[PDB]
């Protein structure tokens, strides 16, 4: 009876998910925004106010994008004519609303084409960055101090990360941290100078002439690197008689020697900062610990409080080394490192000791480290069911190592198996969100014995439009390959039968640390191929995957596009022999790395697959940037890999395409994976005479996301695997 | 039973056309180049000799791409290191080999690298390019005089064109002329300071890291021109420790009022050169003649010599004015102006006679001037039986207009309707080439008395080999559109049979003087879609179509992308009514202007098509060149003709792309017509919400003429085709 899961469903957004977006404002409040006004909610009882009202700005004048209230509740900053740059990046135009005189700041106001601003972490201090330079507003309405005049377009940035940092290092275009107290506001300094410059044509509204010429400085595998320096300032010296001064953190002598990168900034006091720098060969990181020393107005790293983290099998941390959680006092400290069983797990360091103890340990990981109090540090993991696609909020007493709880393990366990948390300042109250697999939950607590206060949204609303529908379901399990575990899931069609023989999408990511099986409810593409198309949409973790070992991660380690890919086939072989698999309708899809593995295992002449499509894929690896590759690859070195750099190409694979029915999708500015990898692509496969589907998207880039475009992609992938196994 | 012509025999090469290539070397012999060896030809009675072996450079060292006897018989120039540029222009090494000592000429070479190279017309000398200057040999050992010293890489080029007098004017790269003895040298001088770049990215071998930015000057239609001078030099007083000194030849007044162009250069006699000069609106032309003075050594242009070619109703020539063939004492001439009844035909002038006759009238027109002697004029028409699409030869005597004989029409009427042809030197002999409707075959004659030596090559092998194949026939004809009559030709399939129905294809081009309804024989796409899928290829030449005079060319002046796309429209509605025309599948395509005319019918809401193709389409005229653009459009200004500009763009009809099913190609590395073209349609497309195929060709140009890329795109076509048949 009644319908399916469409593809106009998936694109209209019919089916929405609801969520509980809050905002801590201190240990006890918190604010809920929504499509209207902004509310102010006692996390006790949950009684509410109306912080402002959603007409106050009526009269504005431009559409705004966010708010963002001053720690204080002094003031709200108002976000508009927001203009997309990277994948964080962005300019916006920002005015100040004071909430004590009700009245728009008008005087000296932040500039537009503004790239960031941060407010301090306590009263009403702001920092932004303009053109590339850092500046400071100590009242929201006074002439801001310039920290920075150095600042040049694709040369210098402060405060502010270039293409590659932002991407692929802090994972923001932020390059500033306050002090806790919001005394010193320490930042970055890349130099792009000599780092060489991709370019491709931007084509923009039809009414322009002639088509521009997008450059940024972009550092391909085994180029030149930016270079990077820190400073500390102090924001109370500041009068402005002259330059207030930044003070320069430098080194230390083992990274100075010759390539590296800054991969991390955390406050440990007011006084206390800790930075962590990494080597061009991502093999060997160094963290420092610095004193702001009264008697001089410097910073002192005193070598002792060094602590160094490195591999031996492969590249250090996930996909960087890990961040420090500093006990209150800032004398120790705790950051998830890998095990000697390879496995990661919690250690809790002294700052002037080398060696730290281990905490937690097991054959699972933790995810992440979420609070730190007195007595608990609190934490996720995988280790619940030794699911390693699960997620669990746990605590543990610092007192005694041997007493860890599950805090929402057991809440409801055949809905929730995938939490994520989100605590009040001082750990007073936590919210948890769980995302699978069934539908996303999300509740109150109270910290003192984890009683559950309330439940503040349950999508009931979802839940009942939801079965006039014929919804898929999502099965989860495992496979056995030379003895280790591997996971996989698959999307399966409603009223599923193990006798029938449906044809099979193979979804694949397959990235170092990737993560493609887990628990976690998604309403996407996949959805719809298994509800109205009755399409098997599975994928597969082998080896490369992570949160389950290095001896699984880093199994790939300077081997991209082998083992990878094998087992991506492998997976497939294992899945038509399941008894309901067609093995005549075997398709596999890819975006991104996924993209790449997709194309390398179309062109391995396996004969297991019929068709597949890559969306903005790799091609071959010195196209790609420096830090992401490099960690995975090592130098295109004769000396160092350059063998394999060149054996793992999609190209060199040409001729078994001859096999396959492929379509390649690329959007033309893209700056992430540069159209020139599926151009190279596409070469190949003419030059050979092979016959292929093709489609560009003009001025897209990587995410290929506007409205239309996003549209007109799945659109045009649908038409091709429903005439691929129709 | 027995085969057809498939798409391997049209990519393979499987059937080939012989030809009869010669190369005159004097008023009674030719050079006949083998792929062994040169024979020399007596073209009385037929008998050669050897005139250089084929292993003469067996060990050069090089591959010889081409080479160029001097008028002299002594001195033979070797063309290697051969570097393509655009339609016309390349870079290429030389080295000149002595006849008469059989020995390379190791002194004083010609430099790598040079644009172009030209001998005098009838001694030794040589003219050649490098880097952008004029240099001259008066003989092959001896040291080159500088002529010119202004020369810089995309600004100043001295003797040869920029881009857009290559493609568009001169159709050459050559801007060089010598005089009849040699003795003056003239040249052209291009500035394009101030002339926008166009941008785009070339790939090149998968081990080129970072694409390069190809930028070349190129103005769009309404953008900054290109300015010219020109000059004289006398060849024979050159100093090598003075500079060569160049008299400049200005103006004139009524170009210099604002932009314009030179668009011909024709030597008159030893001492008087003939130039028109065109203005940005190419409505208005004039002839200056001038002469040289010994008293100052200048150059002066009389007023009261110059001729007025204007036009009321359109443009002036076909594409350019037309050249002047000046009689033996340089004071008159014949060149093909248009009629009172606007048919291009011959007039004769007096040099200091504003007026001129026209010899020849009727509803046909000239198509070129092909040889003056004292007492004839050779000409090419289209005369015979009223085919605007046929071509032969005619003289006419110069004392009596009364006489004009066909010299080609009665050869073989069955086989032979369309002709070129190819003069000895002061037209004592002439080759005949005739290419359809039968099969090319090339004659010999001699002019004394039109007698026919001998036949030369009549593609017999070829003929016994096309027997055991099922060929397509071929049908030229026309339709009346309201009093006027327009022609269309059909590729029919074997067997065809007026009482069964065929999927038909529109093959287009459409241009401002095109014909595309022709006798030519051609083995091409065309044949396999008719031999091997039965597809009917049809094409027709409507309003703006060439060789019928202006009513018909001049009915889309400032007025593209309209009646020549209705009458498209028109033509397929009237192939239907035909009776064996299915017109659920009525297809269409077309390259380059035939690009934008398929997208605009497609886009034209009139349900006639099912489907088409285009390949690398002009998508909005405002992206096209000045010089190409300007001549049917004017200027894209309110006051002129912007409304229309806007109006005629492919993209403002995405919308009726909805039912279609469309095919969109383009080379990546297009400097003629841009990717940005395509770039605009897919956008457009996407943001409307329509579903198509697309394919690019990686650093391929409007030629997509690759070995590779030629056999995959007319493989992918075909898919196309083939599905949309189905
Ligand atoms: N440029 C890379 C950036 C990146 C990263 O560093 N991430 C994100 C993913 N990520 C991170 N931390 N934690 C998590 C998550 F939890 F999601 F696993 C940081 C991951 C993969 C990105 C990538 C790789 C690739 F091969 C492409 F072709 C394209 C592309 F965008």
């Amino acid at each position: 009876s009644r319908k399916t899961y469409t593809l106009t469903d998936y694109l209209k957004n019919t089916y929405r998910l609801k969520l509980y977006s809050l905002r801590w404002i201190s240990d006890h409040e918190y604010l809920y925004k929504q499509e209207n006004n902004i509310l102010v909610f006692n996390a006790e009882y949950g009684n509410s106010s109306v912080f402002l009202e959603n007409s106050t700005f009526d009269e504005f004048g431009h559409s705004i994008n966010d708010y963002s209230i001053s720690p204080d509740g002094q003031f709200i900053l108002l976000e508009y004519n927001y203009v997309k740059q990277w994948r964080h990046s962005y300019t916006a135009s920002y005015d100040i609303y004071d909430l004590n005189k009700r009245q728009l700041i008008t005087e000296e106001r932040i500039p537009n084409n503004t790239q960031w601003v941060t407010w301090s972490p306590v009263g009403h201090k702001l920092a932004y960055v303009w053109n590339n330079d850092i500046y400071v507003k100590i009242e929201p309405n006074l002439p801001s101090y310039r920290i920075t005049w150095t600042g040049k377009e694709d040369i210098i940035y402060n405060g502010i990360t270039d293409w590659v940092y932002e991407e692929e290092v802090f994972s923001a275009y932020s390059a500033l941290w306050w002090s806790p107290n919001g005394t010193f506001l320490a930042y970055a300094q890349f130099n792009d100078t000599e780092v060489p410059l991709i370019e491709y044509s931007f084509y923009s509204d039809e009414s322009l002439q002639y088509p521009k010429t997008v450059r940024v400085p972009y550092p391909k595998a085994g180029a030149v690197n930016p270079t990077v320096k820190f400073f500390v300032v102090n924001t109370d010296s500041l009068s402005s008689v002259t330059n207030a001064t930044s003070i320069q953190i430098t080194a230390p002598a083992s990274m100075l020697i010759g390539d590296h990168y800054l991969c991390d900034v955390t406050w440990a006091t007011q006084e206390r900062i800790s930075l962590q720098w990494l080597r061009r060969i991502q093999n060997y990181s160094v963290m420092d610990i610095c004193d702001y020393d009264e008697s001089s107005g410097r910073w002192n790293c005193l070598v002792a409080r060094q602590h160094i983290e490195m591999s031996t099998t492969g590249w250090v941390g996930r996909f960087r080394p890990s961040e420090p959680h500093f006990t209150l006092d800032g004398n120790s400290f705790y950051k998830i490192i890998s095990n000697e069983e390879g496995y990661r797990h919690i250690c809790y360091f002294q700052i002037d000791k080398k060696d730290c103890t281990f905490i937690t340990k097991g054959t699972w990981e933790v995810i992440g480290i979420e609070a730190l109090t007195s007595d608990y540090l609190y934490y996720i993991s995988n280790e619940y069911k030794g699911m390693p696609g699960g997620r669990n909020l746990y605590k543990i007493q610092l007192s005694d190592y041997t007493k860890v709880t599950c805090l929402s393990c057991e809440l409801n366990p055949e809905r929730c198996q995938y939490y994520s948390v989100s605590f009040s300042k001082e750990a007073k109250y936590y919210q948890l969100r769980c995302s699978g697999p069934g539908l996303p939950l999300y509740t109150l607590h109270s910290s003192v014995n984890d009683k559950g206060l309330r439940v503040l949204e349950d999508n009931s609303a979802l839940d009942k439009m939801l079965q006039n529908v014929q919804m898929p379901s999502k099965k989860l399990d495992f496979i056995i390959l030379n003895e280790t575990k591997f996971w996989y899931q698959m999307i399966l069609p409603p009223h599923f039968d193990k006798s029938k023989k449906y044809p099979l999408l193979l979804d694949v990511y397959a990235g170092p640390c990737s993560q493609k099986a887990d628990t976690v409810f998604r309403l996407n593409w996949a959805t719809y191929l298994a509800s109205t198309e009755n399409i098997i949409v599975a994928s597969f973790d082998g080896r490369g995957s992570g949160y389950q070992g290095d001896k699984i991660m880093h199994a790939i380690n300077r081997r991209l596009g082998t083992f990878e890919v094998e087992d991506q086939i492998e997976a497939a072989r294992q899945f038509s022999k399941m008894g309901f698999v067609d093995n005549k309708r075997i398709a596999i899809w890819g975006w991104s790395y996924g993209g790449y593995v997709t194309s390398m295992v179309l062109g391995s002449g396996s004969g297991v697959f019929k068709c597949g499509i890559a969306v903005a894929p790799v091609s071959r690896w010195e196209y790609y940037d420096s830090v992401y590759t490099e960690r995975y690859m090592g130098l295109p070195t004769p000396e160092d890999n350059l063998d394999h750099y060149r054996n793992s190409t999609v190209m060199s694979r040409a001729e078994n395409f001859k096999q396959v029915e492929y379509l390649l999708i690329h959007g033309t500015a893209d700056d992430n994976v540069h159209f020139q990898q599926s151009a190279q692509i596409s070469k190949a496969l003419v030059d050979v005479g092979v016959d292929f589907q093709a489609m560009w998207y003009t001025d897209e880039d990587h995410g290929i996301a506007s409205s239309t475009a996003h549209q007109h992609i799945y659109t045009h992938m649908s038409h091709f695997i429903k005439q691929c196994f129709s």
